[PDB]
């Protein structure tokens, strides 16, 4: 009530940034809430009280904030071991199955988390769903370019997902381009996908699709802020 | 014995024709073999031996190749279902399960055939094998740019092909570039790769990967050309 969305989101990050040891190699996400995440590590680094990071961004904003920061740099190329990852996400779901890459650079989240000993994703409670999709938001599936609008198509009548709608991201006049020159098709979903994992392997199985929003399977523990307080959620049924 | 291996790929294209009626949308695969059979359709048209035909390439090559014949042209974002489409293979096994890319044109072609009621493969008989992978040559997969270095490491530890040998794929001193603007790494094998579905599945499933090499459970009827004659193989 009195907390703003601003709020729940820094005190999630801040929580999230006590797993960052000195020495580690740190995933550093993308989007408002795992800024804060970014701008605590670089306050404790200025402050001394973590030593010896190497950060790896994955959007151009996160390598652009973490630089100004001072926190030093490496790509996933020189890198290719992380031991935490710090990110939001779009939605979460109570097997801490979660939505990411809706505001981009969702291949390279993908790759960078896929890459971590442990994944703490970061929200507020206005990101947890019932299931993926729940949220009514956009689902985003990176798509190859050529006959973008057959795969729509073809992945709109996929029957693990059968009752979305699916939309071409548009950048204006322009189809939406990723960090790999691909397209965007978002799905939206009136009730959450009933197989999060078959859907995820269909999408995956279609030719012409690249990879999806539904990152299964990865997220270790999500920090959860909310009105109440801030908690700790590690996996279920591990 | 005499005929030399682009005179039984011909061969082989022109008994794949025989499956292209008038009325048909056509799947034009890529390669030396696909453009006899390109090459065979556009002169039927021009003597009026086949008519209402819409061909599909699977490749800018192909499509040049089309354009240059007059063959009437769409993509499946017109024509999302294909009658029959006639391609090439790299290796081929015991069950018309395929090794195809060394072209560099796996995506479109995967994309056009997976959409076609019949996929006639043609090849001469050095391509058939006795296990995908047995040939020793490339299979090839195709990865997004971004961290590639990377993707090549993690593509070739994937227990269902860990063994192998992993190249990313060059032009000369340069990296080749798809259609799609993407990068392929080919993948060695000394013996056949011990589950092909499994190994699918698996390269499928490493996020940078966009797709692979390996056809299964695609090819409807394969037509072999070899010193004895053209023999038809339909799917077991
Ligand atoms: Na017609
Ligand atoms: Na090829």
């Amino acid at each position: 009530t009195q907390l703003s969305q601003d709020e729940l989101k820094k005190q999630a990050a801040w929580k999230a940034v006590e797993y960052v040891k000195s020495g580690m190699v740190v995933g550093l996400g993308t989007g408002s809430t795992a800024a804060f995440a970014v701008d605590r590590i670089g306050q404790l680094l200025k402050e001394g009280k973590l030593q010896n990071i190497v950060g790896v961004p994955t959007s151009i904003r996160t390598y652009e904030q973490a630089l100004s920061l001072g926190i030093p740099l490496a790509t996933l190329d020189e890198q290719p071991k992380l031991d935490v990852a710090i990110d939001g996400a779009d939605e979460v779901d109570p097997n801490l199955d979660v939505v990411k890459g809706r505001g981009g650079a969702l291949l390279r989240e993908k790759m960078v988390e896929m890459a971590s000993a442990k994944f703490v994703c970061i929200v507020d409670d206005s990101k947890l769903v019932e299931g993926l999709g729940g949220s009514k938001l956009a689902m985003p599936v990176e798509i190859v370019q050529f006959c973008h609008k057959y795969t729509l198509q073809r992945l709109a009548n996929l029957p693990e997902v059968k009752g979305c709608e699916a939309k071409l991201r548009m950048n204006g006049d322009k189809p939406y381009v990723t960090d790999n020159s691909n397209y965007i098709v978002d799905l939206y979903f009136q009730t959450p996908i009933k197989d999060s994992q078959a859907a995820s392997k269909a999408i995956l199985g279609l030719d012409g699709v690249v990879d999806h929003g539904l990152f299964l399977d990865m997220v270790d523990v999500c920090i959860i802020a909310g009105a109440t307080g801030v908690t700790v959620q590690e996996r279920p049924n591990p």
